[PDB]
């Protein structure tokens, strides 16, 4: 059965809630975005109107072969109306496709559904510029002050920097980077660029990728291994067993391996800077950990709702403990105190 934080009062709308069977008075199932938690029980048999971004409308038709006459793609920053209730879709900046859904009650009421998120500046002059919004459904995956990252922009820095100088090192080293759902692509996609070569990957990596709609992507990934010295593997082979059963599928081409797993934090990110990071090592393969996020810090978190100053907040994420919920509104009320709300 379906929790109370799926659900959107004064609609028949739901929220990433496709594993509950039908739900009773859903009359339109929103997908924020493709992450398997989100679409869980999603199928080629599901028959209820599915609203969703563009990007995730092509990840439905074509990975979980939804019938395009249930699909309901929504372009973004466009008032729209669903079931007679208007909506906004706004990008969520966390993978490709990523939506956050703007729903204007017809009692006046506004609510904002963050899906998953990395909150930034640049939200703050979107269309939320504009009205005020009641009750926030928050991704709050890293509300604790612990959490602290770098910016996207230092971690590919970091990545591209590291593999330009182990490659022109040894012009016979493989670079790798692990993937396990969609997400974090400008990690292996900057690393090829600055080696000059394409992606490799499986046919099934390269199918998902091609619905995406990013620009110019003919030109940087491919299904011929051979031809690339940037391999993306699935997340589990990243591990020196994994590692070294790889390099002796290439046939001598290679004699060193360098690789990365992009997690989101680990406590090693409360101790070290990115430019200290450094690589755990046997014999000719070496593994990255760097800390590329798709989810807010919580200083980024902590910005954008003191800028909202949304009357009611609702967590998404670390709903399950009640040491995380008592958490997580100690910090909630402190904000407002803070500012003023
Ligand atoms: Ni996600």
């Amino acid at each position: 059965t379906c929790p109370f934080y799926k659900k959107i009062p004064g609609t028949g709308f739901t929220v990433d809630a496709f594993q509950y069977g039908v739900v009773e008075g859903c009359t339109a199932y929103f997908l924020t975005h493709f992450h398997s938690d989100h679409y869980a029980g999603l199928s080629k048999h599901f028959t209820f109107p599915v609203y969703c971004s563009e990007i995730t409308g092509n990840l439905l038709k074509n990975k979980l072969h939804v019938q395009e006459q249930y699909i309901h793609p929504l372009p973004l920053d466009t008032e729209c109306i669903v079931n007679g209730v208007k909506v906004v879709l706004l990008d969520a900046n966390h993978c490709p496709g990523a939506v956050m859904i703007l729903f204007y009650l017809p009692n006046g009421t506004v609510i904002l559904h963050t899906g998953d998120f990395r909150a930034d500046p640049s939200m703050e002059r979107s269309l939320l510029a504009d009205q005020k919004v009641h009750m926030l459904y928050l991704d709050t995956t890293y509300c604790s002050p612990e959490y602290t990252f770098p910016s996207q922009q230092e971690v590919i820095r970091f990545a591209i920097n590291t593999a330009f100088e182990a490659v022109t090192l040894n012009p016979h080293a493989l670079v790798v980077c692990g993937t396990y759902s969609i997400g974090k692509e400008k990690v292996f996609l900057a690393i090829a660029d600055v080696l000059g070569s394409k992606v490799g990957m499986s046919q099934e990596k390269y199918k998902t990728l091609q619905c995406l709609n990013i620009p110019e992507i003919n030109s940087l990934i491919t299904t011929d291994m051979c031809s690339s010295l940037v391999h993306l593997l699935p997340m589990m082979q990243i591990n020196f067993k994994g590692l070294q059963s790889h390099l002796k599928k290439c046939g001598g081409k290679y004699n060193q391996i360098l690789a990365f797993r992009p997690t989101g934090w680990t406590h090693s990110n409360k101790f070290t800077r990115i430019a200290d990071v450094i690589p755990q090592t046997k014999g000719n393969i070496s593994i990255y950990g760097i800390p590329y996020s798709e989810h807010s810090s919580y200083l980024e978190m902590k910005r954008f709702v003191q800028w909202l100053k949304p009357q009611k907040i609702i967590p998404t994420v670390n709903v399950g403990t009640w040491k995380s919920r008592s958490t997580m509104e100690k910090y909630f009320r402190e904000w407002k105190l803070e500012a003023g709300y």
